[PDB]
């Protein structure tokens, strides 16, 4: 992704990782065919919650702008408003 994407979800990466549950967000990303069930799958066999937030978000930093306006919805849509909010500014 852009740069400044890239760089706005490294900087609220850590308050992502401790508020977010990953099981619904991936469902959402999936869905929008930009995580697969292979890293969904290897996200899940982490250990706790936040490690795998911590996964996901190692995962999308390597992805394109449409991941990160994916990752982006699926905030929204489950409710992290200001979580989402955060990463409004990177969005290209």
């Amino acid at each position: 992704m852009d740069a400044k994407a890239r760089n706005c979800l490294l900087q609220h990466r850590e308050a992502l990782e401790k508020d977010i549950k990953t099981s619904y967000i991936m469902d959402h990303m999936i869905s929008d065919g930009f995580l697969t069930i292979s890293e969904e799958e290897k996200v899940r066999n982490e250990p706790t919650q936040q490690q795998r937030a911590a996964m996901l978000i190692k995962m999308i930093l390597k992805k394109d702008n449409d991941s990160y306006v994916s990752f982006y919805n699926a905030l929204l849509h489950e409710g992290y408003k200001d979580l989402a909010a955060l990463l409004h500014d990177g969005i290209p």
